[PDB]
């Protein structure tokens, strides 16, 4: 499943970057040109989203009470409930990933950086299992890049 693979590369990289503050110099895998542009887009847009929703993001994180690996393992069901139904658009997908970044920075703050990859995996799984058809119709990460493109 290539969509999964590409989504996970992008989301994992953005969350790690956000948590550690360091950009990764390594190239991407296949569809790497699009993935690189999608990561650059996430930088701009997702930092904006995290700033705009800081209060709701805080309250959610607080009620989630994330302290270790099993706490992280239990977040998929909340993620699905909040993300599954209703309107789908690129903004909501960016909100999913942006809150992922917010949680990743928390996880680094509490010395639980080892949970960031499973978090990424959980996010990607929920993204692809719930929005597959939609993402394919919108041309995947290419469509994401073009949607948020600023010349
Ligand atoms: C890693 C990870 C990712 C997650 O992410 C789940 C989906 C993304 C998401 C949405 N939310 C969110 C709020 C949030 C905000 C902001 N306020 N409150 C009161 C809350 C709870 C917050 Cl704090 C954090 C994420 C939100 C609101 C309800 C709007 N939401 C939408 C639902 N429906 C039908 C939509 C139709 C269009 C659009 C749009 O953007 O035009 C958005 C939505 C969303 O999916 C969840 C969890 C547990 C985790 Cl661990």
């Amino acid at each position: 499943d290539e969509l999964y693979r590409q989504s996970l590369e992008i989301i994992s990289r953005y969350l790690r970057e956000q948590a550690t503050g360091a950009k990764d110099t390594k190239p991407m895998g296949r569809s790497g040109a699009t993935s690189r542009k999608a990561l650059e887009t996430l930088r701009r847009v997702g930092d904006g989203v995290q700033r705009n929703h800081e209060t709701a993001f805080q309250g959610m994180l607080r009620k989630l009470d994330i302290k270790n690996e099993d706490d992280v393992k239990s977040l998929s069901r909340v993620m699905i409930h909040v993300f599954s139904d209703g309107v789908t658009n690129w903004g909501r997908i960016v909100t999913l990933i942006s809150f992922g970044a917010f949680v990743a920075k928390h996880l680094k703050t509490i010395n639980q950086e080892s949970c960031i990859e499973p978090l990424a995996e959980s996010i990607t799984d929920v993204l692809v299992r719930t929005k597959r058809d939609w993402l394919v119709k919108q041309r995947g990460w290419d469509g994401f890049v073009e949607f948020f493109h600023v010349e």
